[PDB]
RNA sequence: AGAGUCUCUCAGCUGGUACAGUUUUAGAGCUAGAAAUAGCAAGUUAAAAUAAGGCUAGUCCGUUAUCAACUUGAAAAAGUG
DNA sequence: CAATACCATGTACTAGCTGGGAGACTTC
DNA sequence: CATGGTATTG
């Protein structure tokens, strides 16, 4: 009988709710509280929101858990080689792997002889002199024919295989296969090859120093230019040496080019690229563009060996020893300078850790930046630094050899020295030649990612599939593990099937099936009309199959203009021809056919339908799989029919990504009568010319009849898992599942009586460093040299109008001018479409100009002025990826004629109707658990009504009746927008029923513009642009009362100055890492954790700082003094994360090994992080830990002290309604003083903070003469002292003032527990001071 | 609304791998002093751990999601104002 | 104790699938 | 970043 609406607002950490009644108004009622105290009930009213901490992503926990698995892995590696070295070090040393094993001890607890690899101080400290590092150890095995000690050839292996580089680099890798003196000539042999007539002299280049320095790629562009005489960068020749140095260098002018030959080797996309360019200018070209491959392979390997190839098969540590040799030198010239010109400064250098001199790089925590920064001008101070200098900017100065860019190095490089060593020593060890191949093994193989975890049925994670029941080892993987079934499972684990067929896979994108249904699909809508045409018809299936064979089959790409000429008037005759259902060009085509016609070379195999499987089958493979190893497998089967060559050319060609429909949808199931498949009607359907959507829904056919058969529903999620399923950031998901748990229980205290309406609002949504990434590769792509002239941080560029100065190189968007980056205050940021329009303020929108006034006119998009002079700069942009597609669309819509009236009416109504799809998900979802029956024609009974709203509506509501918020004054915000959102939607729909077809879930241009654009004006009473309302708006045709601007504004006013609001911060066990991560050192303190079990962390060091799962309120007795007296207590036990486990599986046991005896059981009480607590005068505390407190206190300040603030502080209107607002601004100048005055005597009563109050109060009235914009803009600051959770700093004016916090959780184990439901409405509370032995 | 296609873009989820960082130990400090300390020499490398750990013993698993209280119940859940 | 201050693992590469948003062609 | 852990200093 008694009806009622739900108002919600979902966010990422709140959702907020409200009832309301007929008349707006928000009910309450007297709620039961359970318990051991006075209270039996409550007075609550029914508004409130509920506050929890963010919802996390999946991907922390991932990139632990693999991270975990490779430290297992590697670990394995080095058990697999100890293995094979077991039996023979036993002979040499029966303790050597002992030694290694327990290295982490200390001498007490070492069971062997402290020195690992020999043993005995004389033959440990003979070894370090002579192989100062591992990698002289790494050489000399490389190099000498002596027989090694077997302990010393161990070491040099398995440090080579516990750091044994990437696997970027596929195939093989010999050092000085790559030499650049040697691979530069090879270039200039086939340049002068190609151009006799124009040939270089490039006698006396040292290609060899200037293409290896480690300089900028532009540089050493400019350096071997400049030996060429005659010879500009920008030429061919340049053009190549850029392309082997890693630049983007655009050959288009190099060959005269229509299309843009941008080509980069460093992109997967490279070798495709390539053969555009080759299709143009020929394959004699190709030993050019192959020649300038291989330089860039010997350029970046230069990077990694820095020594001569021809003196030792070691190079890469011989370049380690390097690096030693010149720290060596270096650092005696350093010091023997220092002593004599500067030899105060010698103690801090050389001996503070604390200061990032030598001994802080050295043993301190000063990295090489930090160094070079330090000694930089120390070196620039003195004299004789002038090469140590250069080696500084060099960034080649004092060296170590494990450094953070050692990530160049590839594992064929570790694998050279590793197969060397084995060379040399496996003649005198029979064990090595035996299990070379073995070793070699262990640092090559790596598990493929179509593999996965080698799982035995108790991982979530893993797919893989083994051919026999036995342990894998890197030697038997091929074996053991399915690969094929392995790989084939990766992708059908997670590709879609055809929702028509749900039991159909779905086709390969690229397949040849898939393409020709997209191609006829489009091509069976399309129409023409000529001259002595009455209509426009359809294209016969005889033309279409015309089109296809002459067109779709002999270009990539089908233009309209190609249509007209190529068929409409080679065929037809028709010199003029109307075109409709395709613009420009045809959207579908024929790649695989034009990809498989250039690698196979015969198109009467590719047209003969008898091979239809075979081309299924074989782009299946290419799509399927990845590994050409395993493509070449799966295509052994047809190898008797292409030549090698073209099989060899097949692997190459791989494709990715799957359709949306299945074969047996498309060219599978047959009509009964017609027996035609679907594609046999895209090809021919007499006249009506039927595609994909009307074929399977045509009553006249069984398609749609077999559709329906073949759909199989099975078991249906839980409310969690079809949340979990949503297309949406994790944090949004939270609230959703929140919010349906608090319209349970609101349905709950309304008696089980479903709600009228529920009205929905859903609030709309590191990254500096891809900021920076951006403009890298625009930059380069663009080949600007802007970054030279003007180098940037990632931080900044978190500063709008310098992101945008770069991402426009520097120059105007709307004016062919370039722009000055120290006065970029000057300029404006203008939006592409106007925010009038469309609320856009994303850089996608948004342009850095001069002055905005050069866009043209401001109320539409930029003139076609602009966008004639400035296309082709935007189009630099576009493909340098500065600006996107979009954004370039919409800068040039204008010569598309701008923005229609139509564009304009759709922005309006886009502002006012949601259309996200996860919003219509949670209305969905809302709406089926309220509306459940079915009606006599078995149609859905919707008994309630679940609206979705955008935010303006309700935030042009706030400000349009002077309903203003200000969130920093308390959470009651939320709660509030809930109701406006329950009181302007139902409102909204009670006076236009129509329109519930736009914001109800569940089944001229000018005129909706007016429309849409006055759609809120029924509240109003008077409307300028200067008509009138009346007092009482009723609906038109029911005469039912919807809004009364007499007395229901005064109930929503009344509503939001309501003091008592349930807003309730969600409690939550904490989960996640066990504590801070840092691997302390070993001090005398009781809070350092093991590391290990047995690793006493006064002597090894470990963790601290461990999370809190939960706190535990203990009422027990602890012995006391040396007499261990028992002594009653009650406390707060703080179980951390690590100890949860051990804690609930025997509470008791875990308690009694704390120290705590006879243990009250049933008073144990669990407190999760913030835990409720009332104590004296009303002042509440919540739990941050077991020994910290947040505050628990909402301020309810009074609404006209929170719209004085939000008009004060300009947080608009005409010009007299503005100085209206400014005239009630000075005439209540006096509630400065009530505001401070209200959150003195909220403080003095619960927030306790003497001396941050006093600091308060001699800053305000320290700026009492300030302006009052700016007194009001820092009072705003001021209620951080007084809200919710957990203590912040904040600054009034220039006074900070930090945090004060509750360090103690003492008073409230003698407080007041307050248990709280979703909604707050529902509580238990325990008097904790009746608990105390 | 829904569906297929084209272009661009953002996010979610899973897998494989590398480089550092840190921690303890090893890398004989010397000399003058009873010591306190001073003067000087030296430094770049390595082993091992990298959530404690778990049973299901795999070259697997261990940081996401979900959680007021109370009554039942082993729990799963349901119920309670 | 209270006030105060300091601290917090990071980077790089790479193979996929799925869904959301924007504009456009065709449809139920 | 934010805020709970930790030590230091009175
Ligand atoms: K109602
Ligand atoms: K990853
Ligand atoms: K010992
Ligand atoms: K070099
Ligand atoms: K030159
Ligand atoms: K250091
Ligand atoms: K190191
Ligand atoms: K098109
Ligand atoms: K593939
Ligand atoms: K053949
Ligand atoms: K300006
Ligand atoms: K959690
Ligand atoms: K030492
Ligand atoms: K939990
Ligand atoms: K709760
Ligand atoms: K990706
Ligand atoms: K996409
Ligand atoms: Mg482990
Ligand atoms: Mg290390």
């Amino acid at each position: 009988d008694k009806k009622y609406s739900i108002g919600l607002a979902i966010g990422t950490n709140s959702v907020g709710w409200a009832v309301i009644t007929d008349e707006y108004k928000v009910p309450s009622k007297k709620f039961k509280v359970l318990g051991n105290t006075d209270r039996h009930s409550i007075k609550k009213n029914l508004i409130g929101a509920l506050l929890f901490d963010s919802g996390e992503t999946a991907e922390a926990t991932r990139l632990k858990r693999t991270a975990r698995r490779r430290y297992t892995r590697r670990k394995n590696r080095i058990c697999y080689l100890q293995e094979i070295f077991s039996n023979e070090m036993a002979k040499v040393d029966d303790s050597f792997f002992h030694r290694l094993e327990e290295s982490f001890l200390v001498e007490e607890d070492k069971k062997h002889e402290r020195h690992p690899i020999f043993g005995n101080i004389v033959d440990e400290v003979a070894y370090h002199e002579k192989y100062p590092t591992i990698y002289h150890l790494r050489k000399k095995l490389v190099d000498s024919t002596d027989k090694a000690d077997l302990r010393l050839i161990y070491l040099a292996l398995a440090h080579m295989i516990k750091f044994r580089g990437h696997f970027l680099i596929e195939g093989d890798l010999n050092p000085d296969n790559s030499d650049v003196d040697k691979l530069f000539i090879q270039l200039v042999q086939t340049y002068n090859q190609l151009f006799e007539e124009n040939p270089i002299n490039a006698s006396g280049v040292d290609a060899k120093a200037i293409l290896s320095a480690r300089l900028s790629k532009s540089r050493r562009l400019e350096n071997l230019i400049a030996q060429l005489p005659g010879e500009k960068k920008n030429g061919l020749f340049g053009n190549l040496i850029a392309l082997s140095l890693g630049l983007t260098p655009n050959f288009k002018s190099n060959f005269d080019l229509a299309e843009d030959a941008k080509l980069q080797l460093s992109k997967d996309t490279y070798d495709d690229d390539l053969d555009n360019l080759l299709a143009q200018i020929g394959d004699q070209y190709a030993d050019l563009f192959l020649a300038a491959k291989n330089l860039s392979d010997a350029i970046l390997l230069s990077d990694i060996l820095r020594v001569n190839t021809e003196i030792t098969k070691a190079p890469l540590s011989a370049s380690m020893i390097k690096r030693y040799d010149e720290h060596h030198q270096d650092l005696t010239l350093l010091k023997a300078l220092v002593r004599q010109q500067l030899p105060e400064k010698y103690k801090e250098i050389f001996f503070d850790q604390s200061k990032n001199g030598y001994a802080g790089y050295i043993d301190g925590g000063a990295s090489q930046e930090e160094f070079y920064k330090f000694i930089k001008p120390i070196l620039e101070k003195m004299d004789g630094t002038e090469e140590l200098l250069v080696k500084l900017n060099r960034e080649d100065l004092l060296r170590k050899q494990r450094t953070f860019d050692n990530g160049s190095i590839p594992h064929q490089i570790h694998l050279g020295e590793l197969h060397a060593i084995l060379r040399r020593q496996e003649d005198f060890y029979p064990f090595l030649k035996d299990n070379r191949e073995k070793i070699e093994k262990i640092l090559t193989f790596r598990i493929p990612y179509y593999v996965g975890p080698l799982a035995r049925g108790n991982s979530r994670f893993a797919w893989m599939t083994r051919k026999s029941e036995e342990t894998i080892t890197p030697w038997n993987f091929e074996e053991v593990v399915d690969k094929g079934a392995s790989a084939q499972s990766f992708i059908e684990r997670m590709t879609n099937f055809d929702k028509n067929l749900p039991n159909e896979k779905v086709l390969p994108k690229h397949s040849l099936l898939y393409e020709y249904f997209t191609v006829y699909n489009e091509l069976t809508k399309v129409k023409y009309v000529t001259e002595g045409m009455r209509k426009p018809a359809f294209l016969s299936g005889e033309q279409k199959k015309a089109i296809v064979d002459l067109l779709f089959k002999t270009n990539r790409k089908v233009t309209v203009k190609q249509l007209k000429e190529d068929y409409f008037k080679k065929i037809e005759c028709f010199d003029s021809v109307e075109i409709s259902g395709v613009e420009d060009r045809f959207n579908a085509s024929l790649g695989t056919y034009h990809d498989l016609l250039k690698i196979i070379k015969d198109k009467d195999f590719l047209d003969n339908e008898e091979n239809e499987d075979i081309l299924e089958d074989i782009v299946l493979t290419l799509t399927l799989f990845e590994d050409r190893e395993m493509i070449e497998e799966r295509l052994k089967t047809y190898a008797h029919l292409f030549d090698d060559k073209v099989m060899k050319q097949l692997k190459r060609r791989r494709y990715t990504g799957w359709g949306r429909l299945s074969r047996k949808l498309i060219n599978g199931i047959r009509d009964k009568q017609s027996g035609k498949t679907i594609l046999d009607f895209l090809k021919s359907d007499g006249f009506a010319n039927r595609n994909f959507m009307q074929l399977i829904h045509d009553d006249s056919l069984t398609f749609k009849e077999d559709i329906q058969k073949a759909q199989v529903s099975g078991q249906g999620d839980s409310l969690h898992e079809h949340i979990a399923n949503l297309a949406g950031s994790p944090a949004i998901k939270k609230g959703i599942l929140q919010t349906v748990k608090v319209v349970d229980e609101l349905v709950k205290v309304m008696g089980r009586h479903k709600p009228e309406n529920i009205v929905i609002e859903m609030a709309r949504e590191k990254n500096s460093r891809e900021r920076m990434k951006r403009i890298e590769e625009g930059i380069k792509e663009l080949g600007s040299q802007i970054l030279k002239e003007h180098p940037v941080e990632n931080t900044q560029l978190q500063n709008e109008k310098l992101y945008l100065y770069y991402l426009q190189n520097g120059r105007d968007m709307y004016v062919d001018q370039e722009l000055d980056i120290n006065r970029l205050s000057d300029y404006d940021v203008d939006a592409i479409v106007p925010q009038s329009f469309l609320k856009d303020d994303s850089i996608d929108n948004k342009v850095l100009t001069r002055s905005d006034k050069n866009r043209g006119k401001s109320d539409n998009v930029p003139s076609e002025e602009v966008v004639k002079k400035m296309k082709n700069y935007w189009r630099q942009l576009l493909n340098a990826k500065l600006i996107t597609q979009r954004k370039f669309d919409n800068l040039t819509k204008a010569e598309r004629g701008g923005l229609s009236e139509l564009d304009k009416a759709g922005f309006i109504k886009r502002q006012l109707v949601e259309t996200r799809q996860i919003t219509k998900h949670v209305a969905q979802i809302l709406d089926s658990r309220m509306n459940t029956k079915y009606d006599e024609n078995d149609k859905l009974i919707r008994e309630v009504k679940v609206i979705t709203l955008k935010s303006k509506l309700v935030s042009d509501f706030r400000k349009d009746f002077q309903f203003y918020k200000v969130r920093e004054i308390n959470n009651y915000h939320h709660a509030h927008d809930a109701y406006l959102n329950a009181v302007v939607g139902t409102a909204l729909i009670k006076k236009y029923p129509k329109l519930e077809s736009e914001f109800v879930y569940g089944d001229k241009a000018t005129a909706k513009y007016f429309f849409y654009s006055n759609i809120m004006n029924f509240f109003k009473t008077e409307i300028t642009l200067i008509r009138k309302r009346p007092l009482i708006e009723t609906n038109g045709e029911t005469g039912e009362i919807v809004w009364d601007k007499g007395r229901d504004f005064a109930t929503v006013r009344k509503v939001l100055s309501m003091p008592q609001v349930n807003i309730v911060k969600k409690t939550e066990v904490q989960t996640g890492g066990f504590s801070k991560e840092s691997i302390l050192p070993k001090r005398n303190s009781d809070k350092l954790i093991a590391r290990k079990k047995d690793w006493d962390p006064k002597k090894y060091g470990g963790f601290d700082s461990p999370t809190v799962a939960y706190s535990v309120l203990v009422v027990a007795k602890v012995e006391k003094g040396k007499s261990k007296k028992l002594k009653s207590v009650k406390e707060l036990l703080g179980i951390t994360i690590m100890e949860r486990s051990s804690f609930e599986k025997n509470p008791i046991d875990f308690l009694e090994a704390k120290g705590y005896k006879e243990v009250k059981k049933d008073l144990i009480i669990k407190l999760p992080k913030y835990s409720l607590f009332e104590l004296e005068n009303g002042r509440k505390r919540m739990l941050a830990s077991a020994g910290e407190l947040q505050k628990g206190n909402e301020l309810a300040l009074p609404s006209k002290y929170v719209n004085f603030l939000y008009l004060a502080s300009h947080y608009k209107g005409s010009p007299e309604d503005n100085e209206q607002k400014q005239l009630f601004v000075e005439q209540h100048k006096h509630y400065l003083d009530e505001i401070i005055e209200q959150i003195s005597e909220f403080s003095k009563r619960v927030i306790l903070a003497d001396a941050n109050l006093d600091k308060v109060l001699s800053a305000y009235n320290k700026h009492r003469d300030k302006p009052i914009r700016e007194q009001a803009e820092n009072i705003i600051h001021l209620f951080t002292l007084t809200n919710l959770g957990a203590p912040a700093a904040f600054k009034y004016f220039d006074t900070t003032i930090d945090r004060k916090r509750y360090t103690s959780t003492k008073e409230v184990l003698d407080a007041t527990l307050i248990h709280q439901s979703i909604t707050g409405l529902y509580e238990t509370r325990i008097d904790l001071s009746q608990l105390g032995g």
